[PDB]
């Protein structure tokens, strides 16, 4: 079966839980862990599951 997940576009990581989704830059998302580092604080993120 074909899936769609999330990965960060921080470190290639698996996104699980909650996703910080740019809403600027196209399809782009940070882990946890790399939110929480820092990453990307130049635009307004969405912070959602990622299931
Ligand atoms: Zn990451
Ligand atoms: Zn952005």
């Amino acid at each position: 079966r074909e899936e769609e997940d999330v990965i960060c576009d921080g470190c290639n990581g698996p996104v699980v839980g909650t996703r910080y989704k740019c809403s600027v830059c196209p399809d782009y998302d940070l882990c946890s862990v790399c939110e929480g580092k820092g990453l990307h604080r130049g635009h307004t993120k969405l912070a959602f599951p990622s299931p």
